[PDB]
Protein backbone atom coordinates (compact mmCIF):
# COMPACT_ATOMS: atom_id res chain seq x y z
CA UNK A 1 0.00 0.00 0.00
CA UNK A 2 1.76 3.24 -1.19
CA UNK A 3 5.15 3.59 -2.10
CA UNK A 4 6.28 6.86 -1.51
CA UNK A 5 9.50 8.99 -2.94
CA UNK A 6 11.03 11.60 -0.52
CA UNK A 7 12.74 14.30 -2.09
CA UNK A 8 15.76 16.50 -0.86
CA UNK A 9 17.08 18.95 -3.83
CA UNK A 10 20.25 20.52 -3.46
CA UNK A 11 22.70 22.67 -5.97
CA UNK A 12 25.10 20.12 -5.58
CA UNK A 13 23.76 16.86 -4.63
CA UNK A 14 19.75 16.24 -4.14
CA UNK A 15 19.04 13.04 -1.73
CA UNK A 16 16.32 10.58 -2.08
CA UNK A 17 14.70 7.54 0.09
CA UNK A 18 12.18 5.45 -1.33
CA UNK A 19 10.00 3.52 1.57
CA UNK A 20 6.96 1.25 1.41
CA UNK A 21 3.40 1.83 3.94
CA UNK A 22 3.21 -0.97 6.37
CA UNK A 23 0.77 -1.94 8.57
CA UNK A 24 3.32 -2.12 10.92
CA UNK A 25 4.54 1.19 9.79
CA UNK A 26 7.32 1.46 6.97
CA UNK A 27 10.24 -1.02 5.10
CA UNK A 28 13.27 0.71 3.43
CA UNK A 29 12.94 0.43 -0.30
CA UNK A 30 16.31 2.46 -1.14
CA UNK A 31 18.09 5.45 -0.82
CA UNK A 32 21.00 7.45 -2.15
CA UNK A 33 22.49 11.01 -3.56
CA UNK A 34 22.28 12.49 -7.07
CA UNK A 35 25.81 14.27 -7.39
CA UNK A 36 25.64 17.33 -9.48
CA UNK A 37 29.08 19.12 -8.64
CA UNK A 38 30.63 18.69 -12.63
CA UNK A 39 30.02 19.95 -15.84
CA UNK A 40 27.83 22.62 -17.48
CA UNK A 41 24.80 23.72 -15.48
CA UNK A 42 22.35 22.07 -18.08
CA UNK A 43 24.00 18.43 -17.57
CA UNK A 44 23.76 18.63 -14.15
CA UNK A 45 20.22 19.16 -14.07
CA UNK A 46 19.42 16.98 -16.69
CA UNK A 47 20.93 14.41 -14.63
CA UNK A 48 18.80 15.25 -11.72
CA UNK A 49 15.73 14.83 -13.90
CA UNK A 50 16.74 11.50 -15.63
CA UNK A 51 18.23 10.08 -12.09
CA UNK A 52 14.51 10.39 -10.36
CA UNK A 53 12.80 9.12 -13.28
CA UNK A 54 14.84 6.09 -13.11
CA UNK A 55 14.24 5.67 -9.49
CA UNK A 56 10.95 6.05 -10.11
CA UNK A 57 10.91 3.77 -12.75
CA UNK A 58 12.87 1.14 -10.86
CA UNK A 59 10.94 1.21 -7.47
CA UNK A 60 7.38 1.76 -8.73
CA UNK A 61 6.68 4.70 -5.66
CA UNK A 62 3.48 6.32 -6.83
CA UNK A 63 3.54 9.60 -3.96
CA UNK A 64 6.03 12.41 -4.09
CA UNK A 65 6.87 13.73 -0.98
CA UNK A 66 8.79 16.83 -0.81
CA UNK A 67 10.15 19.56 2.04
CA UNK A 68 8.77 23.29 1.62
CA UNK A 69 11.76 26.01 1.34
CA UNK A 70 11.56 28.50 3.82
CA UNK A 71 15.13 30.28 4.11
CA UNK A 72 17.89 29.41 1.49
CA UNK A 73 20.97 31.00 2.50
CA UNK A 74 21.32 33.67 -0.11
CA UNK A 75 19.51 34.18 -3.51
CA UNK A 76 22.54 32.60 -5.16
CA UNK A 77 21.67 29.23 -3.09
CA UNK A 78 18.00 29.67 -3.84
CA UNK A 79 18.46 29.98 -7.69
CA UNK A 80 20.74 26.47 -7.72
CA UNK A 81 18.57 24.95 -5.37
CA UNK A 82 14.96 26.04 -7.07
CA UNK A 83 16.42 25.02 -10.40
CA UNK A 84 17.43 21.01 -8.89
CA UNK A 85 13.59 21.13 -7.21
CA UNK A 86 12.19 21.92 -10.22
CA UNK A 87 14.05 19.42 -12.44
CA UNK A 88 12.97 17.18 -9.80
CA UNK A 89 9.65 17.91 -9.43
CA UNK A 90 8.65 17.65 -13.18
CA UNK A 91 10.40 14.22 -13.40
CA UNK A 92 7.95 12.75 -10.88
CA UNK A 93 4.68 14.42 -12.55
CA UNK A 94 5.95 12.93 -15.53
CA UNK A 95 5.66 9.53 -14.42
CA UNK A 96 2.40 10.56 -13.05
CA UNK A 97 2.88 10.96 -9.15
CA UNK A 98 1.64 12.77 -6.47
CA UNK A 99 3.40 15.59 -5.03
CA UNK A 100 2.26 16.57 -1.22
CA UNK A 101 4.69 19.27 0.34
CA UNK A 102 5.27 19.46 3.94
CA UNK A 103 7.45 22.02 5.94
CA UNK A 104 10.57 21.20 7.85
CA UNK A 105 8.68 21.39 11.08
CA UNK A 106 5.79 18.91 9.59
CA UNK A 107 8.74 16.74 8.53
CA UNK A 108 10.63 16.84 11.84
CA UNK A 109 7.31 16.39 14.06
CA UNK A 110 6.56 13.72 12.30
CA UNK A 111 9.59 11.47 12.32
CA UNK A 112 10.90 12.86 15.64
CA UNK A 113 8.21 13.73 17.54
CA UNK A 114 8.64 17.70 17.67
CA UNK A 115 9.01 20.83 15.22
CA UNK A 116 12.29 21.57 16.77
CA UNK A 117 14.46 18.26 16.45
CA UNK A 118 17.94 18.89 15.55
CA UNK A 119 19.38 16.56 12.51
CA UNK A 120 21.11 13.82 14.38
CA UNK A 121 17.27 12.87 16.16
CA UNK A 122 16.68 12.85 12.76
CA UNK A 123 18.87 10.94 11.70
CA UNK A 124 18.58 8.36 14.18
CA UNK A 125 15.33 8.61 14.15
CA UNK A 126 14.83 7.69 10.73
CA UNK A 127 17.68 4.48 11.19
CA UNK A 128 15.04 3.23 14.30
CA UNK A 129 11.76 3.78 12.03
CA UNK A 130 13.61 1.63 8.76
CA UNK A 131 15.40 -0.42 10.76
CA UNK A 132 18.88 0.45 9.43
CA UNK A 133 22.20 -0.31 10.72
CA UNK A 134 24.45 1.67 8.30
CA UNK A 135 23.86 5.58 9.13
CA UNK A 136 22.89 7.01 5.65
CA UNK A 137 24.17 9.91 3.78
CA UNK A 138 22.91 13.54 5.56
CA UNK A 139 21.27 13.94 1.82
CA UNK A 140 19.77 10.08 1.40
CA UNK A 141 18.82 10.44 5.75
CA UNK A 142 16.54 13.68 4.81
CA UNK A 143 14.94 12.84 1.85
CA UNK A 144 13.95 9.27 3.72
CA UNK A 145 12.79 11.51 6.80
CA UNK A 146 10.48 14.09 4.22
CA UNK A 147 9.58 10.16 2.65
CA UNK A 148 8.48 8.70 6.08
CA UNK A 149 6.44 12.44 7.02
CA UNK A 150 4.10 11.48 4.02
CA UNK A 151 3.54 7.98 4.91
CA UNK A 152 0.30 7.27 7.03
CA UNK A 153 -1.32 10.26 5.79
CA UNK B 1 20.49 26.28 -41.53
CA UNK B 2 19.31 25.92 -37.28
CA UNK B 3 15.75 26.42 -35.74
CA UNK B 4 16.38 27.89 -32.01
CA UNK B 5 14.74 28.10 -29.53
CA UNK B 6 14.92 30.91 -26.64
CA UNK B 7 13.66 31.08 -23.25
CA UNK B 8 12.87 33.55 -20.90
CA UNK B 9 11.70 31.69 -17.41
CA UNK B 10 9.88 33.08 -14.69
CA UNK B 11 7.79 31.62 -11.96
CA UNK B 12 4.69 33.80 -13.51
CA UNK B 13 5.10 33.91 -17.45
CA UNK B 14 7.89 32.29 -19.51
CA UNK B 15 8.67 33.43 -22.53
CA UNK B 16 9.55 31.33 -25.53
CA UNK B 17 10.56 32.62 -28.93
CA UNK B 18 11.58 30.05 -32.33
CA UNK B 19 13.88 31.56 -35.23
CA UNK B 20 15.33 30.13 -38.03
CA UNK B 21 18.99 30.79 -38.96
CA UNK B 22 18.65 31.45 -42.77
CA UNK B 23 21.96 32.87 -44.81
CA UNK B 24 20.19 36.31 -45.60
CA UNK B 25 19.97 36.65 -41.45
CA UNK B 26 16.89 34.75 -39.08
CA UNK B 27 13.35 34.63 -39.46
CA UNK B 28 10.60 34.63 -36.94
CA UNK B 29 9.00 31.46 -36.42
CA UNK B 30 7.11 31.33 -33.52
CA UNK B 31 7.00 33.44 -29.14
CA UNK B 32 4.81 33.89 -27.11
CA UNK B 33 4.02 33.66 -23.25
CA UNK B 34 3.62 30.05 -21.13
CA UNK B 35 1.22 31.42 -18.16
CA UNK B 36 1.45 29.50 -14.81
CA UNK B 37 -0.28 31.89 -12.14
CA UNK B 38 -2.57 30.20 -10.77
CA UNK B 39 -2.40 26.69 -8.99
CA UNK B 40 -0.14 24.42 -6.75
CA UNK B 41 3.74 25.04 -7.64
CA UNK B 42 3.70 21.57 -9.25
CA UNK B 43 1.37 21.72 -11.30
CA UNK B 44 2.61 25.08 -12.08
CA UNK B 45 5.99 23.63 -12.82
CA UNK B 46 4.63 20.87 -15.12
CA UNK B 47 2.57 23.25 -17.42
CA UNK B 48 6.35 25.29 -17.96
CA UNK B 49 7.58 21.95 -19.24
CA UNK B 50 4.89 20.22 -21.17
CA UNK B 51 4.44 23.88 -22.91
CA UNK B 52 8.00 23.79 -23.44
CA UNK B 53 8.07 20.64 -24.89
CA UNK B 54 5.30 21.09 -27.24
CA UNK B 55 6.79 24.34 -28.50
CA UNK B 56 9.56 22.05 -29.18
CA UNK B 57 7.37 19.15 -30.79
CA UNK B 58 5.59 21.88 -32.76
CA UNK B 59 8.22 23.89 -34.14
CA UNK B 60 11.29 21.95 -34.50
CA UNK B 61 14.02 24.10 -33.01
CA UNK B 62 17.11 21.80 -32.43
CA UNK B 63 18.80 24.70 -30.25
CA UNK B 64 18.17 25.90 -26.78
CA UNK B 65 19.29 29.36 -26.34
CA UNK B 66 19.41 30.42 -22.43
CA UNK B 67 20.11 33.64 -20.92
CA UNK B 68 22.80 33.45 -17.72
CA UNK B 69 20.86 34.84 -14.09
CA UNK B 70 23.83 36.93 -12.67
CA UNK B 71 21.96 39.03 -10.01
CA UNK B 72 18.40 37.94 -8.84
CA UNK B 73 15.95 40.82 -7.37
CA UNK B 74 15.65 38.61 -4.02
CA UNK B 75 15.74 35.35 -2.66
CA UNK B 76 12.32 35.02 -2.82
CA UNK B 77 12.45 35.68 -6.49
CA UNK B 78 15.21 33.61 -7.20
CA UNK B 79 14.03 30.72 -5.83
CA UNK B 80 10.79 30.90 -7.87
CA UNK B 81 12.89 31.71 -11.14
CA UNK B 82 14.82 28.64 -10.72
CA UNK B 83 12.18 26.43 -10.26
CA UNK B 84 10.63 27.36 -13.69
CA UNK B 85 14.42 27.75 -15.50
CA UNK B 86 15.24 23.86 -14.29
CA UNK B 87 11.59 23.15 -15.30
CA UNK B 88 12.48 24.53 -18.98
CA UNK B 89 15.78 23.39 -19.46
CA UNK B 90 14.92 19.58 -18.17
CA UNK B 91 12.37 19.56 -20.88
CA UNK B 92 14.26 21.50 -23.68
CA UNK B 93 17.15 18.56 -23.03
CA UNK B 94 14.61 15.49 -22.73
CA UNK B 95 14.16 17.09 -26.60
CA UNK B 96 17.49 16.66 -27.33
CA UNK B 97 18.06 20.59 -27.76
CA UNK B 98 22.14 21.56 -27.64
CA UNK B 99 22.45 24.55 -25.01
CA UNK B 100 23.95 27.42 -24.54
CA UNK B 101 24.00 29.92 -22.32
CA UNK B 102 24.97 33.75 -22.62
CA UNK B 103 24.97 36.90 -20.13
CA UNK B 104 22.87 39.61 -20.88
CA UNK B 105 25.26 41.99 -21.98
CA UNK B 106 26.25 39.16 -24.68
CA UNK B 107 22.11 39.22 -25.58
CA UNK B 108 22.07 42.88 -26.18
CA UNK B 109 25.99 42.97 -27.99
CA UNK B 110 24.84 40.60 -30.53
CA UNK B 111 20.88 42.16 -30.77
CA UNK B 112 21.36 46.33 -30.20
CA UNK B 113 24.90 46.14 -30.58
CA UNK B 114 25.99 47.12 -27.33
CA UNK B 115 25.91 45.20 -23.96
CA UNK B 116 24.38 48.33 -22.10
CA UNK B 117 21.17 49.00 -24.53
CA UNK B 118 17.78 49.31 -22.71
CA UNK B 119 14.86 47.28 -22.58
CA UNK B 120 13.55 49.94 -25.33
CA UNK B 121 16.05 49.71 -27.77
CA UNK B 122 16.03 45.86 -27.33
CA UNK B 123 12.22 45.38 -28.26
CA UNK B 124 12.65 47.87 -31.33
CA UNK B 125 15.67 45.59 -32.71
CA UNK B 126 14.05 42.58 -31.92
CA UNK B 127 11.15 43.58 -33.88
CA UNK B 128 13.77 45.19 -37.09
CA UNK B 129 15.72 42.32 -36.89
CA UNK B 130 12.29 39.43 -37.18
CA UNK B 131 10.47 42.25 -39.50
CA UNK B 132 7.75 41.85 -37.07
CA UNK B 133 4.79 44.56 -37.88
CA UNK B 134 3.56 44.13 -33.41
CA UNK B 135 5.24 44.66 -30.20
CA UNK B 136 5.59 40.93 -28.78
CA UNK B 137 5.01 41.01 -24.81
CA UNK B 138 8.38 41.79 -23.02
CA UNK B 139 9.09 38.22 -22.26
CA UNK B 140 8.50 37.14 -25.90
CA UNK B 141 10.71 39.37 -27.46
CA UNK B 142 13.24 38.96 -24.48
CA UNK B 143 12.92 35.40 -25.43
CA UNK B 144 13.57 36.51 -29.06
CA UNK B 145 16.52 38.55 -28.27
CA UNK B 146 18.35 35.86 -26.57
CA UNK B 147 17.54 33.29 -29.53
CA UNK B 148 18.73 36.04 -31.90
CA UNK B 149 21.87 35.96 -29.80
CA UNK B 150 22.42 32.24 -30.47
CA UNK B 151 22.40 32.41 -34.34
CA UNK B 152 25.47 31.63 -36.37
CA UNK B 153 27.59 32.27 -33.35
Amino acid sequence: MTLILGIDPGSRITGFGVVRETARGCEYVASGCIRTGNGPLHERLHVVFRSVREVIRTHGPTALSIEQVFMARNADSALKLGQARGAAIVAAMEEGLSVAEYTASQVKQAVVGTGGADKQQVQMMVMHLLKLTQKPQIDASDALAIALCHAHT
